[PDB]
């Protein structure tokens, strides 16, 4: 694409009429005669009278937004789909966007994967952070410093300012989820005076701890845990047993087995017709991705049904869900933008005692995702390694001249709990809608309770009163 130059559309090669087509954005915007960035784009077009562009994001980040628009197009409300172009984005960096954060190769992933990564003596948490360091090394020996030092989330609210002007929109009409709430904010906090309506499911609240948001996430997925173990009790043969008390150690009766007990380093994988098997760490990050909504829980329920006969092969597909790798053993680049774009939005924990502590506690929050015991050290994330400065800090969002807004918070929401968008909500001067469910986002996926709520405030601008539940 050129630079200024107008969308070209052309249709994708797909439901409706869709047409897709690439906007060219700075790579800098303190160097617009640098460095560009081509950002995928597909659009829906409105079927009645348009008011504008419905953009969307699904989070992540690394998330590709034409895929979730394609999704949310199965699901978008007549009214919606009548009066505004569905549209969504890819953005800098990520998926059809180029150029493309990546990392490791497809085998680099699979060989972590095949790794326990229970082991946090010293000797194991030297063995992660030189993994750590290398895998940093090859973010830089493929992506610029550069071009990793602007993907953050900052600029993607810049490029979205642009996105609504090559829409043809003067005012922007945005649904987020999860981390895309974190794009809304930053929107709403640089272009206030362009906001025309903002739907945000699934809070991230900017003046967060990140320790405390982390730790506030394993006890949301612990609590996501406890909910899929009381309901899978009341079932015959649940695999957990009928004893909801008893649900975690039975659940670690299961997946500890894939660790040699002698030796934490080797894993001792459950059968699957994958020539992989399943280790403790694919199975954990499995029962992980079932966590997100209920309509999982039946797959978790096999995968450990299968683990009490030592097979794995659902837990691996759901790991593999997780991970985004295909039948072909093909990675998408979510993962890799994930992490890139995570360590420039805020300052990274570099502390050790910190990071020692966290691991203390999140072991006594969330007992389901940690082995054995409280070793006394534990290994610094990724981003404590990253070559390239935060471009956000935290802090409270103020955006005074914002018009009314919705966060929409699930009150088990695993991944971005209840609370936290409660805070966002109050941050915004907007309106909080309250979704009673163990899942993580909610809007334009089955609930009429809620699309009736988001379709009036997308098209009348009318919010839901105070207290407002679904
Ligand atoms: C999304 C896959 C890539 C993960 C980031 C690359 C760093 C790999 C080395 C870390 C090994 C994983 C063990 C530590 C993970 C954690 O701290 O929770």
């Amino acid at each position: 694409p050129k630079l200024g130059q107008p969308v070209e559309w052309t249709p994708c090669r797909i439901p409706g009429g869709a047409l897709c087509g690439k906007l060219a954005v700075p790579v800098d915007y303190d160097r617009p005669d640098g460095d560009v960035a081509a950002l995928a784009l597909i659009r829906f077009p409105a079927t009645g009278d348009k008011i504008g562009s419905l953009v969307i994001n699904p989070g992540g980040p690394g998330e590709s937004g034409i895929e979730a628009a394609l999704g949310v197009f199965q699901t978008l409300p007549k009214r919606v789909h009548e009066r505004f172009d569905l549209v969504g984005f890819d953005p800098r960096g990520v998926a059809s966007s180029r150029p493309a954060i990546w990392c490791n190769s497809d085998a680099d992933n699979d060989r972590l994967r095949a790794e326990p990564q229970v082991d946090y003596s010293r000797e194991g948490v030297a063995h992660i952070e030189n993994e750590t360091k290398q895998f940093v090394g090859r973010c830089v020996d493929k992506m610029g410093k550069n071009f990793l030092a602007h993907v953050g989330t900052v600029n993607v609210a810049k490029d979205l300012d642009a996105i609504r002007a090559a829409l043809g929109d003067d005012k922007l009409t945005y649904l987020g989820y999860s981390y895309g709430t974190r794009i809304g904010s930053a929107y709403a906090e640089e272009f206030p005076q362009r906001v025309r309506a903002m739907i945000l499911d699934g809070a991230v609240d900017p003046n967060a701890d990140p320790i405390e948001a982390e730790l506030r996430q394993a006890k949301g997925f612990q609590d996501a845990f406890n909910n899929y173990a009381a309901d899978c009790a009341k079932n015959a043969g649940c695999p957990l047993g009928a004893d909801p008390a008893k649900a975690v150690e039975v659940y670690h009766s299961l997946v500890d087995p894939l660790v040699d007990p002698d030796n934490p380093r080797i894993s001792r994988p459950a059968r699957t017709k994958d020539p992989r098997g399943l280790s403790y760490s694919d199975a954990i990050v499995g029962t992980i991705m079932a966590l997100y909504s209920p309509n999982l829980w039946q797959h978790l329920t096999d995968g450990l049904s299968e683990l009490v006969d030592n097979r794995g092969d659902t837990l691996l597909a759901l790991a593999d869900m997780y991970m985004r790798r295909d039948s072909h053993g093909r990675y998408n680049n979510s993962g890799d933008a994930r992490v890139a774009i995570n360590c420039v939005d805020q300052p990274p924990v570099t502390d050790r005692d910190k990071v020692i502590d966290e691991d203390r506690r999140a072991r006594e929050i969330a007992p389901f995702m940690s082995y054995g015991k409280f070793t006394g050290d534990a290994p610094l994330g990724t981003c404590a390694f990253w070559p390239v400065p935060p471009t956000s800090q935290p802090h409270a969002v103020s955006a005074p001249g914002l018009v009314p807004t919705v966060v929409v918070s699930t009150t088990h929401d695993p991944a971005t709990p209840y609370k936290a968008g409660v805070d966002l909500a109050n941050q915004l001067r907007g309106s909080l809608l309250t979704f009673d469910g163990t899942q993580h986002t909610v809007v334009f996926q089955g609930d009429s309770c809620i699309d009736e709520y988001v379709t009036a405030y997308l098209i009348g601008g009318t919010t839901p009163p105070s207290g407002a539940k679904c």
